[PDB]
């Protein structure tokens, strides 16, 4: 065990420290929280930390990665925001005990070896053009969790169908933590809080509240059936400036080889200039509404 | 509720949830959980496994029996029964692929070489169970035996990998008195093909020895005599690091072989120190 200080922020680099520390902390009873994150923290990382911290007697690591292999080349690894103080400094405001921040060459000593494969929902959707994007995704938090060994694990709903796949990662490698999904945090005019929402500028930023306001109209829309639903979200996004759709979908809630039911998701991805933007919204068609 | 658990008794399960749950009283309780993955149809082999893993002080030994589709029940539960094994795991096929094959384990691209010639998927689905049994079970340590020697070496890159907290123990082959490694595949053997058979282990052993006389003088010694056998069609026979990447220009290697008789695929492969 190296060093823990409790009541205060420890920081680990290595993999072996965080296990080290993880492990001995569960020994003493404490529970062991993990919120993965690829830092650029926002008050909708804070939400899934506030979840975390309120489970009786759990101890919170918040981890912060950007990893290299959910990114495809063409430029978007090196884009990514990079804002390592300011997301200490809110961790600490908010009382988290661990931060596991590791190296490329200690999470990828061997390059990319083995790995997951995930099942036929990560050609769809966000998948279609990034065909090893969630591949990406679910070997990290395998990793992750492996390494940290948590009870519970926290992720927000933003990224709907990235949550849908780590709970089939979860489901299908036996894996024993609970994995806990939190609504979006929301910007007061409705705009899903994202790291990426940096990149609007102001006109980019006004335009921007479509896709909630799209995806909130379809839901009271939904009383008149699915494409009611569907036509008024898309209209609302058509009366939009520069807001170009690459897709909106109605799926059942695991996203599935089910048809739709009574109770669904409906999902919107956008370009605003070259920034693309994802929101999501629980839907209930019909009588269920 | 945890399930009953009998001491010195051999404890059947077949939900992945009750081993679980057990495995993980037991081990709060002051036992460390020693797992040896099977698929059944047990032999000394097998029990050279069970018999490494009891002997790790507090052990329990968890023996799983699965016939992985993605790669006697009596008969084999009276021989871990009379090996003192406290935990069989016997799941089936449902309560293992409960949502069928979906998210599953790719290897690296040394599942892509020797045995991953004829059967390319063959190590996703070894690998993918074997992640899914270590996950289930949760053992201080796992054992599996040299004989598939690719396989371990695959299932240790998986280990570190996806930084599994388990050791991984691998175990001599054993072998017949004439040096033919175990498997339940040789009972297939005819009598000519048999008596055949004892030039995969004869050539690795030869070799082994032949080594203080460098690379070349073992591979070449393997192959005279896999050359003086009759009905032995060699698949491959390969000479690679203990890690089977390339063999260095000395130092410690594995010599791995591969051949069918008749219809009957054997495989063998031996520790070489180059000179
Ligand atoms: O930073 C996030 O919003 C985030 C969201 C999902 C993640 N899966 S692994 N690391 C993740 C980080
Ligand atoms: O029965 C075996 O010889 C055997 C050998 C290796 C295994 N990996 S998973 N299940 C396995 C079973």
């Amino acid at each position: 065990i190296p060093a823990f200080h409790p009541g205060e922020l420890n920081v680990y680099s290595a993999p072996g420290d965080v296990a080290d520390v993880s492990r001995a902390l569960r020994l003493t009873g404490r529970r062991v929280m993990l919120v993965p994150t690829m830092g650029a923290l926002h008050e909708g990382h804070l939400a899934l930390v506030r979840a975390a911290k309120r489970v009786p007697g759990s101890v919170v690591v918040v981890s912060i990665f950007v990893n290299p292999m959910q990114f495809g080349a063409g430029g978007d690894l090196d884009a990514y925001p990079r804002t390592p103080d300011d997301d200490l400094a809110q961790l600490r405001a908010e009382g988290v005990e661990i931060a596991f921040t590791p190296t490329t060459a200690a999470m990828y000593p061997d390059g990319l070896r083995t790995t997951v494969q995930p099942g036929p929902l990560a050609a769809e959707l966000e998948g279609g053009p990034r065909p090893t994007h969630f591949a990406g995704v679910l070997t990290v938090v395998l990793k992750l969790l492996q390494i940290v060994r948590p009870d519970r694990v926290f992720f927000g709903e933003k990224d709907y169908q990235q949550l849908v796949l780590i709970r089939q990662l979860v489901a299908d490698f036996n894996l024993d933590v609970a994995v806990v999904g939190v609504p979006t945090v929301r910007e007061a005019d409705g705009l899903a809080m994202s790291s990426r929402n940096r990149y609007l500028d102001p006109a980019q930023r006004a335009a921007a509240v479509a896709l909630s306001a799209a995806l909130t109209a379809a839901a009271h829309a939904a009383t008149a059936g699915a494409q009611a639903a569907l036509d008024a979200a898309r209209a609302v996004l058509d009366a939009a400036p520069g807001v170009a759709v690459d897709y909106l979908e109605l799926r059942d809630i695991g996203l599935g080889p089910m048809p739709l039911n009574g109770s669904g998701r409906l999902l919107v991805a956008a370009r605003l200039g070259t920034t693309r933007l994802l929101d999501n919204i629980a839907i209930e068609i019909g009588t269920f509404a």
